[PDB]
C-alpha cells in the first residue's frame, strides 16, 4: 500500500524530528 | 492529490530534520 508506506515513513520522520529536539533541549540544559 | 499531499509533508519534515540537525552541530560548535 502506497499510501501505509508513506504514513510509516512520516511516523518515521516524526520520530526523528522528536529525537533530535529532545537533543537541543537536553544541550540547552547541561550547557 | 493524497500521494501528493503526503509527499508534501515528507518533504516538510526532511527540511524540519536538516534544520534542527543544524542547530545541533551549531551548539556542538559553540558550547
Amino acid at each position: 500500500g502506497e499510501i501505509a508506506a508513506l504514513k510509516q515513513e512520516i511516523a518515521a520522520l516524526k520520530k526523528e524530528n522528536a529525537a533530535l529536539k529532545f537533543e537541543i533541549a537536553a544541550l540547552k540544559q547541561g550547557y
